[PDB]
């Protein structure tokens, strides 16, 4: 009963569930609008702020102290608890450390892990290097310790406790955590292609394997709170469809954009998007564009879906791995589980189109915001092609697929450049972020340089170069995709 | 006849041999500098230049400038006139290419390569992991053409061209080109370990190997010129010795000091070197400390000694890989090779000393430029010592070995960390430049944003960062050493 009351904070926290400004803050105005899923009609600060590539501070703290206040925090406190006596709660505390604690590194690069909860001055920040084995270790540990009750026939002792699709079923968690294993092996790839290629490999040999349905999703089902979107989008208007999305999802008639987006009221029975990075006169200007839709307005928040193990299994087929499949046929299969997801049929005739593509963005009233399409990339699978337009069409799907969740579409558009997205047109950076390849890392926090001066020093030697948004993380690497 | 007289500006121009003001703009003034090398008693420019980190673009583009009109181009001349009619000549201009270019592209990151001599307005940059397969390729090349030619028995018909100490012998010119292509292999370890170490064994699979004595040393022999370091040294005044090379060999006793450096003037009989990146009063406070010693009084510039094949192959040795000796052994040779060049004795008592370490630094009379020593490490090979510090060792011993050419250390210096260097004290780059890592690269010449401008953009892309000296080469990543 200790132990327990800990998980809840980290479930509630991955996204900030409640206050909906706190979302708003912590995902809302950075990887939401960078990934090119939703831009903002509004001009916070004059316009000059995150989405002009002015980081700001006020805003971006928000990221590092909800997370390390509660997943953090409670994630240390658990194993506290339990490691070595409980060690099935110990072994999920893990699962949940290291799907909340990723995208803090993804965010930052160097980030305080192995000496979380130190009494020193200076805690001390890992690299991000050092970070990435030890969250593979972490996985190894928590793959090992469930699957050995699993074999044993042990009864969970975790539903009650759980808040997720899987109702304390110990065999669904580490299907969530070879599948985790599977995004963080890719993430790596053009960094440490051998290790890559080990874990990507071990996720997908384990017993239990990756996931393959879509009730292998993960997912926080909370009983009292709604998607935090919901709110900044139909109460606030303060987010709206993107100009990217219409470009991509219009290009294609992708029947799920009916899911993701309202028709708007401006523009009646028409899906419209807001350009992101532009001047804005007043927020009535594109206020009514489109909205976020049904799929936010839920209890319900998927952070991980089974369409993106099999496009993570497609990349790796591509790349000549044993992924249990081709890499057509995968990506297929990617497409089909995301459609079948979402409840809208006609997969398999968007699945053969070989015509289809992005179509070019309009903002009516403001033609300086225009720009012909830049994903130019059709859905048919062509065996033909290169190694590049395939992993293309495999991101641009994958990237459609796991809407609204920003933060893993602007990590995987940092690796490997998909889907192509409209740059900036306003740049206010100073020099520090380019308009090609946009933000790639958020700076350490003012909480940070307030209480911990010595540890945002060792943060800023692990990170080897000046600490703002144009300096790229150790996987992200100025580097070919092959 | 008329293929050979483009070879004299290539050996003339991988270091600007005259006139002796563009040795000084070309490296005189940057990686001579930033290695921990040399360090000016000159306020150029009332102190904000290139040793501060405020990157002047007025000196800089003389690097591009001269390099492509005198290497490049004449590589570039060299092949159209003899590829596939005098191949012999064509591999000899593939080595020189090599040497010269990758110098080019280890300062720049994206240069001009695969493009060069194009009619089009826009002449493309190659990404910098792209010139890099390009020049192992140039290498494959070169050695297969030489040793077909060697193995048939036929007399070479290069001597009256070369300048350099091989007097047109094949087999030392594919000594060379192996020995580089190690050097090349060892320079991407950390991006891309598997063609480091595919590209590093090769070099010393070679039926050839790579070299061995000091005899197979690259080395400019001028029939006119002396070593233009001697002028700025002796008759301007505006290059001492530094502060980091007093700090290490002074601790060492390295009886190598004397000949690379003289006795101070205002400190008789005493080598006392200059601080880097330091506010300066007038010339005269440090004009006369040390003056760069006798091996700039030659007409024989050395680009690549025989001891950091030795050193090389230690590195190697320590990763594990195929190259004839254990680290210790290679190290140890290494020493005693440069010990043998520079015509010192006593190398073995040096080789066993694990007492003496680097000494603290003292600027007499402006003790604001004083450090305790950084570089903590002692001569004598420890077999249980960590990787890093084994690696520490070897660097360091390569640095000395390698002075006075301070472009291939300054490369080593930011791939390794080693050794460890004085941080400059004041630092007038706006943020760009960090003090911790100092300076990473040279930003896109003037007379290319001028003439080139869509091949600049090119460039920029191809870097994937704000150009500028902080971001990173392709292979400077942010990773550790092992």
């Amino acid at each position: 009963n200790h132990i327990k009351g800990g998980f809840a904070p980290m479930f509630n926290n991955i996204q900030v569930l409640t206050p909906e400004w706190v979302y708003q803050l912590q995902q809302g105005l950075n990887s939401d609008i960078w990934s090119g899923y939703m831009a903002t009609p509004t001009g916070f600060e004059s316009g000059v702020n995150n989405t002009t590539y002015a980081l700001l501070d006020n805003w971006n703290g928000f990221i590092w102290d909800y997370g390390y206040k509660n997943v953090m925090f409670n994630a240390y406190d658990i194993a506290n608890k339990s490691k070595g006596k409980y060690d099935q709660f110990y072994a999920l505390s893990l699962i949940l450390k290291v799907e909340g604690m990723h995208r803090m590194t993804d965010t930052f690069g160097p980030i305080i892990y192995s000496k979380f909860g130190s009494n020193d001055a200076t805690i001390a920040y890992d690299s991000q290097e050092e970070v990435y084995t030890q969250m593979f270790a972490e996985l190894d540990t928590a793959v090992a310790e469930l699957t050995k009750r699993i074999d044993a026939g042990e009864a969970s002792t975790f539903e009650s406790t759980d808040m997720t699709g899987y109702k304390g079923k110990y065999e669904s968690w580490v299907r969530f955590a070879n599948t985790l294993r599977l995004r963080l092996a890719m993430r790596i790839v053009k960094v440490k292609p051998a290790l890559a290629k080990t874990e990507a490999e071990k996720a997908v040999a384990q017993k239990f394997g990756v996931m393959l349905v879509n009730d292998d999703s993960f997912k926080i089902v909370s009983p009292v709170y709604t998607n935090p979107i919901a709110t900044i989008s139909s109460s606030w208007l303060d987010i709206r469809m993107s100009a990217d999305m219409e470009s991509i999802m219009k290009g294609y008639q992708d029947p799920r954009i009916a899911s993701y987006f309202d028709t708007s009221k401006q523009f009646p029975n028409e899906y419209k998007g807001v350009r992101t990075g532009i001047a804005i006169s007043g927020k009535s200007d594109h206020q009514d564009f489109s909205g976020i839709g049904a799929v936010v307005r839920s209890k319900e928040i998927y952070l991980m879906n089974a369409a993106e193990a099999y496009f993570l299994r497609a990349e790796g087929a591509l790349r000549g791995w044993n992924m249990g499949g081709t890499a057509q046929e995968l990506y297929e299969a990617g497409i089909k589980a995301s459609f079948d997801q979402r409840g809208v049929s006609g997969a398999a005739g968007y699945i053969a189109d070989n015509t289809k593509t992005a179509a070019a963005y309009v903002d009516p009233n403001f033609p300086e915001n225009n720009s012909d399409p830049v994903n130019n990339v059709t859905v048919a699978w062509d065996a033909a092609a290169t190694n590049e337009v395939k992993l293309q069409k495999i991101i641009t799907q994958k990237w459609i697929a796991g809407f609204p969740e920003g933060q893993e579409a602007w990590s995987d558009y940092r690796r490997t450049g998909y889907p192509k997205l409209f740059p900036v047109l306003k740049n206010y950076s100073g020099g520090a972020i380019t308009t090609e390849f946009g933000v790639r890392r958020i700076n350490f926090v003012q909480s940070e340089k307030a209480g911990n001066s010595g540890g945002v020093a060792t943060g800023v030697s692990k990170l080897g170069g000046p600490d703002n948004g144009g300096t790229r993380v150790w996987w992200d690497v100025n580097a070919p995709n092959f």
